[PDB]
């Protein structure tokens, strides 16, 4: 016998949901079981706002456990799991004996949400309980709600209405969707009626009814009441069900609501599509296009008609083919056909007063969109087009670099004006390695080649920039730029011009997070100094080469209990905002995970506003401004932050807010349904587990100015117990104190803290500028807040932890 | 606004079950469904020997799951946990194409026992599956088999003639109950048949027929037939089933395989029970007291009848009282009255030449058990009774003793015969503190103090003992001992006196042991030398006080990921045995866990056997011998192994065993469920999901032997995949090769290998000494290989690893 002799080719094997299976059994749920199920079901304060379907669904899914006198059900100390209707018998209660429960009554409700640690311990006098686990409820309720949205979406996209909606804007909408049940014989709608609501057959039939004769019968995915969203229209016929059945409905009212006006909605998409085929519009803000979209003449055309021809209409710029086919001409040459959606006149947009010299002559009928010379203007502020064209093409080039991005309006415009033009020759040094630059490019003409030592690098061409830094240091070039082409033009501006614009909190603020940023640093280059947070652990170090001083997190590898780390340090690299934290580099070993930061010395919000004590308008409106505008930059990036309060935002040196845990934060694939957050802060659709976005964050902001004004929480203020927090949360009042008298502040605090996430402000299709807009902020300059020209709310004298 | 400052006050909260639950909807089982169902998991390597209400439970588990076309299902790398039954469409097979499946075949059997990582990767073609979850599917045959075992003991626990069956009887006959099932209308039993089997309505109801007449109806708990397992007798009634009917039911055959002789065991229990409120008796050992009562003459008596009279009945020393009442008399002095289960006769046992001066006078009609001088005589083996229940009382106390506890039973016979007495006088140093003792003390009648420094200790009475160290070390008493009472007697033996009985070899094995055990240590004292394993890690290390080296485990404390390390130190430090390692204490700090145990040299037995080859019988005996002590150890202390292979066997450098990986073991409580083990040696019961005990670790002892005989493995030899190794272990063919030319290790092997563990050998009443006492150990001294009188197979030339 040959044995095998590798010896380690064998490797050996190793609460409540526990003691509960020795306790379930399968029973049939009678209609007795199922109704009084139902009324359990209707008074919990997670499903009291479901509707039949739903609750049904949730009822097959109880299990049936019996138990013998003496048994035990729940343990005062153990961790809860399980939520139960009592279906016989009587059950003891004993916190620390309390009370006796029978047929009818449920306990352990605080389960269904989170791993709460019971408090009482529940015991069978009498010798059943109807049960579900908070696994199985919670996933219940995902599918649920998860499978209502994919089909009322895949509904929504069926129908032609809504075909030219974005992707987001087809999202928002399908939230909006009202299911409707019909009994066989109702009639869904009657002829002659002025509706406003489009319906979707999702499940059964239906029979249609023109002057009271029979002319159809409808099946699942049959939709009807399109125009009805556009116009005010009577139903072209009644509509009477066949079947029970299922309707996925939208108002308008609610279309209004969410979207505002569809017909202005859809328009703005297709000519955005139509104008950024041309290179010029593509360089136009998204709300220029959507000014330009609102303000086009659209003309209907007969066939061969001459629609432009020479000096005939004047006033037109651009021209763009929304149904049918026009020829193109100059003089008597044909230079091309254009159809649906295409477009022309990118020359005589760019000069203003260049005469038409082209025809465009239908070939069928037709439906045209014309950009005049006023809607240019209109769009741009201002009658000298070519002019204002060019300066919007230098705005666009530099509203993307961080050092522009955030400087006032009229900073960014004094730069753009200040902008000269050079020429360079093939060859030509734009910049050589090693000299002091003091002067920032941008190539408006040609190409040019980026080198360091003889060794190429890259090729850089129209619209692109270079030599920045230039602008905040005095510094080597580390790298050459030669002209790699002929007559290379660049725009160029001076050091000396900048530092007369920008100011210097904002110098300041880009001064040290460029340096600190790009500056490439090394643990042993490290040295610690004081310590300033325990919990990981956080040091104030020092980098020996630079004397620069930052920060560094140091999380026990050993707290790995999970995957969240490499989602966290994803998103906290990514973000590159004035009022979010900036990671600089991320280090390793063996027993401790690594975070290298800006440091930031002005201590927490949460100790800012316990100073200053009850904010007043301004005060309130920077600090919540502020949040704003880190909440918005995430949103964009499809990021829900999730842990917002006053504890995870920190003020720099010059009283700037920083947001800082970005522990609770997630990139949103979709709904997201996962329990997590500070439970004051928590919004109510995170609770109800029937799916959240980003919308969340918004909520709690509402939570911060209510804090900022009133003083205390608004919900839950006193509260210990998780469980009455959340339930203040759901179903709780909402009241201000006598001493707020500011009717904007509390329509503002009333609207964010709006439950229903449709109804919340600044949670439609204008995004965070119907919020900015508010009256509460009426006098307030959003310019100057990211610019850094504002004075905050309290400066600190000397680092504070 | 106050607002709370406590900055903590507020606390944030944070594979294929994932997307199977997209695919989850609910489905009413039509018998199309169902049937399919059943025909699919009678196919099942796990579920094809179970009855039709097992099958039927585990169906009505299955959850409907709907795929559309291109949906995937398991992927090639995920660990997998469903098992699926397809019920329409086709789905595809992708290791790294290969197949295609469509109604009625399954896939996935594999996870239905284990988190084993898929291989191929299952997609649809087309556009359902029935399926299920292993944690839902071991939980259902737990729960199935856990409640048909409790039920059936208590089932057992209601039939009279099984009251005086001890615990773990009553626990080894449940096991043995079969149900049977009764359509309406069906005959359970007919009147006149000699039938031998005992019947429990379980669920049901059955009429009863004598003479073709109705003479009862029986109801669930109702039981029949007691009487036949006791005897030959014809059924007293006609028994017919109304309603469809539950019976647990016990045959005599395999009542007779799972116990012997049912009357011979409960007398047995009985009598032992009586003999044991004897001080006496309550010495005597199990096996001496059944075979009291294998010889006890049983009489039945009229009422004031002379059971004993002076000199009438010679022969009889003493008499138990089964049935009735009886007097005692001193001469015409009534001295009191025995009932049910008492005894008397104390006197006369202790001095056989004394003539019986009592009577004893039956009060009403009575059964009495008489035990004569010969039962006597032939229980202790020889006719001097007086000295022989004295040197078993002194056998009694030192077998409790580890250092005497091995002996062979001759040097134990011969010790005894050594003892000396001494008497002391009240006050008396028996023993002086700092004094170099040379004696072993058993206290034979009084009471002592035991004292150190003037402060006492302890007292000690009757059959106590003290002194044993002076034995084996040359040391200074370390506490002193005081007569402190009137004529206190001792037994003693000298050094000298057990120094010519012990040899060498287990002489080194005590002096090594109770020294090394007994050192007080402390990690600071103890000096590292080289390692000796990698994984946690082990160190040989070396304790500087005392010279003695030790081995050192130590575990990373960043390895507890759980619970069970808890429990393995409690076991681990509570194995007392020759063949298991000894553990001396464990130390504990920030980083790591610590283990230190006694220092083993000789190497692991998977090498030995390896250097013998095949092992020829008298080496096989000498392991697997040693290996059955070890285990049959831990099962008297209710201690399941579960990881028994070679790799988890030492050899210290005599090159007898020790047993030392504990991480698999487990007090077990009732039936043990959890998958756990070396795969190869892991036995049928334990993969099939309905329950295990302490018998698996005899399936291993079986392939063990077969390793020794044979060679290769007898199960999975040459399989990789965990599931084939399973299988083949499941429904495999057992064969021996050619050159096996040993008919009874055969026998040996083939019976430990028994897959139904009633069949295996050494798993019913007698345990392990079925093992011992087969033809394979015929010419073994089980005597002389616990005392290491034994040449071991293979003996190291110095240490090795
Ligand atoms: N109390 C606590 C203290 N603190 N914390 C940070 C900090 C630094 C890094 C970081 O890791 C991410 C990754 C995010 C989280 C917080 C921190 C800081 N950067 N500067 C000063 N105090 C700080 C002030
Ligand atoms: N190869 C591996 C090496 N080894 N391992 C032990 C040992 C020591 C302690 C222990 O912890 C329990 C707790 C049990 C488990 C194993 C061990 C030992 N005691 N002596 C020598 N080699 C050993 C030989």
């Amino acid at each position: 016998g040959m044995r095998c002799n590798e010896r380690n080719k064998k490797k050996a094997i190793f609460g409540e949901d526990t003691l509960m299976e020795d306790h379930l059994q399968l029973r049939e749920k009678l209609s007795e079981d199922i109704e009084m199920i139902k009324a359990s079901l209707k008074n919990n304060l997670v499903c009291s706002t479901l509707n039949d379907n739903e609750i049904l669904t949730l009822s097959n899914y109880m299990q049936f456990f019996v138990f013998k006198g003496g048994d035990l059900v729940i343990k005062q100390g153990e961790k809860g799991s399980y939520f139960f209707i009592i279906n016989s018998g009587k059950f003891d209660v004993y916190v620390n004996k309390v009370k006796s429960m029978g047929k009818g009554s449920s306990f352990g409700e605080a389960a269904l949400i989170h791993n709460t640690q019971r408090s009482a311990t529940i015991m069978a006098e009498t010798d059943t309980l109807w049960g579900v686990q908070r696994s199985t409820f919670r996933a219940t309720l995902k599918q649920l709600s998860n499978r209502n949205f994919n089909e009322n979406r895949s509904f929504i996209d069926s129908v032609s209405v809504f075909d030219m909606l974005t992707e987001a804007q087809k999202n928002m909408i399908t939230n909006a969707c009202v299911i409707q049940m019909f009994k066989p014989g109702e009639t869904i709608v009657k002829q002659g009626d002025y509706g406003d609501v489009l319906f979707i057959l999702k499940e059964g039939k239906a029979t249609v009814f023109i002057n009271d004769k029979e002319i159809r019968v409808l099946n699942k995915g049959s939709y009807f009441g399109e125009r009805a969203l556009l116009y005010d229209e009577p139903r072209s016929a009644t509509i009477i069900a066949k079947e029970p059945t299922a309707c996925a409905s939208i108002c308008r009212k609610l279309l209004n609501i969410v979207l505002g006006n569809l017909q202005v909605v859809l328009f703005r998409n297709i000519m955005t599509e139509a104008l950024q085929q041309s290179e010029i519009f593509r360089q136009f803000s998204a709300e220029q296009l959507n000014d330009l979209a609102d303000t086009a003449i659209v003309r209907d055309y007969p066939a061969n008609y001459h629609i432009l021809h020479k000096d005939k209409v004047k006033s037109v710029k651009y021209l763009i083919v929304l149904e049918g086919k026009v020829e193109l001409f100059l003089d008597d040459e044909s230079i091309g056909i254009l159809t649906r959606g295409k477009s022309f006149g990118d020359q005589y947009v760019l000069n203003q007063k260049q005469k038409f010299r082209h025809t465009v002559k239908s070939l069928d009928v037709c439906k045209i969109a014309l950009i005049t010379e006023s809607c240019l203007a209109d769009c741009l502020g201002d009658n000298n087009i070519d002019a204002s064209i060019d300066h919007n093409n230098k705005k666009s080039i530099i509203k993307k670099m961080y050092i522009f991005r955030y400087l006032s309006e009229q900073q960014c415009n004094l730069l753009i004006e200040a902008f000269r033009t050079t020429r360079y020759e093939e060859g030509d040094y734009i910049i050589q390695e090693g000299e002091v630059g003091s002067r920032f490019y941008i190539i408006k003409n040609g190409e040019v080649e980026v080198t360091k030592n003889g060794k190429r690098l890259r090729t850089l061409g129209k619209n692109d920039y270079f030599g920045e830094r230039a602008l905040l240091y005095d510094e080597p070039r580390t790298a050459s730029i030669i002209s790699k082409a002929t007559s290379v033009e660049c725009w160029f501006v001076d050091k000396s011009v900048f530092l007369q614009i920008i100011q210097g909190p904002m110098l300041t603020h880009l001064e040290e997070r460029i340096k600190m940023q790009d500056t490439k640093v090394e643990m042993h280059e490290l040295e610690t100094e004081r310590i300033i947070g325990r919990g990981g652990t956080v040091k104030l170090v020092h980098h020996k080469p630079t004397q620069i001083r930052y920060a560094l997190k140091c999380v026990s590898k050993r707290s790995i209990i999970q995957n969240n780390i490499k989602l966290e340090r994803e998103i906290t690299a990514e973000n590159d905002h004035p009022f979010i934290i900036r990671l600089v580099r991320t280090f390793k070993d063996s027993n401790c995970f690594y975070f290298l930061t800006e440091l930031v010395t002005g201590g927490e919000l949460y100790d800012a506003i316990r100073k200053l004590g009850l904010l007043s308008k301004p005060q309130a409106q920077f600090y919540l401004g502020s949040i704003i505008l880190a909440i918005e930059y995430l949103h964009e990036r499809n990021i829900v932050y999730r842990d917002l309060k006053p504890e995870n935002i920190l003020l720099d040196k010059q009283g700037y807010v920083k947001l800082i845990d970005f522990g609770c934060a997630k990139k949103i694939q979709g709904r997201a349904y996962t329990l997590v957050g500070t439970p004051h802060y928590m919004a109510p659709e995170v609770i109800l587990g029937k799916g959240y976005g980003c919308t969340v964050d918004i909520w709690a902001l509402g939570v911060c100015l209510y804090e900022f004004i009133c003083g205390p929480l608004p919900f839950g203020n006193d509260q210990e117990d998780q469980l009455e927090i959340f339930r203040d949360i759901l179903t709780g009042q909402l009241t201000f104190p006598d001493y707020v008298s500011d009717q904007d502040s509390i329509n503002l605090m009333k609207r964010l803290l709006c439950r229903l996430p449709q109804g919340r402000i600044g949670c439609s299709i204008n995004g965070f500028k119907d919020i900015k807009e508010h009256a509460f902020f009426g006098n307030f300059n959003w310019d100057k807040l990211a610019g850094r020209l504002l004075e905050p709310p309290l400066v600190s004298k000397g680092e504070t932890y």
